[PDB]
């Protein structure tokens, strides 16, 4: 499911500002809370998807590499 939303919403490349609210939920160098900052990341209900399932997927291999 989670890698399905991420692939839905970066499938998609035309709505460019949502799969980059993916891709600023895949930039995990902050290693924090980052739904407190998707909190702050209000710009949209797809952008917090987009950010959620990517930040998800992103600290589990952060918890790896």
């Amino acid at each position: 499911m989670l890698q399905k939303k991420i692939e839905e919403e970066a499938a998609k490349y035309k709505y460019a500002m949502l799969k980059k609210c993916c891709y600023d939920g895949a930039y995990r160098n902050d290693d924090e809370t980052c739904e407190e900052r998707a909190a702050r990341i209000k710009i949209g209900p797809k952008c917090v998807k987009a950010f959620k399932d990517c930040c998800y997927i992103a600290n589990q291999v952060r918890a790896e590499q």
